[PDB]
């Protein structure tokens, strides 16, 4: 059952916030999708672009919330549901403030540290699914983090998220076929400099 | 109806937002109520934060909606048309790209001017509301608006934008009690002291 079934981007929709720091798990399961042919398409029924296709010989559901980031739950709680996906089966991809740019972890359980798409999902599925923490670097301070969030990285920045993301594009075949230890030390090791 | 009997303020929801530019609406409805000592309430069956109270002599309502701007129609429309509210008594206060800080216009009419809560608006009521156009400056192109509206404005921008919106409160008198263009030409005529 170790099976990675469900991966979930978070972000919010628009073309205004598609380039902004906060939206990293949507690049991740935007990037993934087309890396494997797999259509997202509106999916108003569950507030949200989804698509289902073969991933590595696998049948995976891929989410991205349309509610805006602080109500992701409203969309990944009663899709889930439906679907009848275990916590255990999910993946969610998000930034990660407490990462630099080019860092990238796979992390199990815990808490949302502050991430309020996280903060909107953990009360109502738990805390035991999977998490791609896509480092965007911390601006410094409390009332800084907004803009960060809700800004576009530089180039060099970007440039160094980016290769991240594709290192962990690289190991998704190990994450849907089962081998969630083997995808957390290869995903994990990822060097950017 | 002749007076404005509904005062909406475009905005974001979330302390992450509270600071905006494109929150300037949500600031003038939220010290518009307070100055009045109307209370604005959780109102989640109109998907949004409202109040109603004596403004001037006459019942007003006031809204912010909580959809998150460019979905601003989901609360206005439905509010307004249940309690009956025309939009000729409709004023919906909101950031202006087209106008420098510091610089406030009260107009009648006319379509979004590409302000994407405007949008969610006008196809349901029609345009035939008021507006209250708080100037916020442009950036200088399309690219830049994004990081502009969901940005905070510098310090001595901040004070212009809120000494315009100081002398908008002062004139809501003259709109609640149905004289729109002596309103029209008071407000209109503001400049920073």
């Amino acid at each position: 059952m170790s099976n990675i079934s469900l991966i979930v981007g978070l972000g919010n929709p628009g073309s205004e916030y598609a380039q902004t720091r906060h939206n990293a798990g949507f690049w991740f399961v935007e990037q993934l999708a087309d890396k494997y042919g797999i259509t997202l398409k509106n999916d108003p029924k569950f507030h949200g672009i989804s698509g289902r296709g073969n991933i590595e010989g696998h049948d995976v559901r891929l989410l991205l919330p349309m509610t805006y980031m602080n109500r992701s739950g409203q969309s990944v709680v009663p899709f889930s549901k439906f679907y009848q996906i275990a916590p255990e089966a999910i993946l969610i991809a998000h930034d990660e403030l407490d990462m630099n740019p080019g860092v990238i972890r796979l992390k199990t359980g815990g808490g949302h540290g502050g991430h309020n798409g996280l903060r909107d999902i953990v009360p109502h599925i738990g805390p035991n699914f999977h998490r791609l923490r896509i480092g965007i670097g911390h601006p410094g301070s409390k009332e800084r983090v907004s803009g960060h969030v809700l800004g576009k990285a530089p180039s060099n920045e970007q440039s160094l998220m980016d290769g991240a993301i594709d290192h962990a594009l690289s190991k998704v075949k190990l994450l849907v076929q089962g081998q969630v230890p083997q995808a957390m030390n290869q995903i994990n090791a990822y060097k950017p400099a």
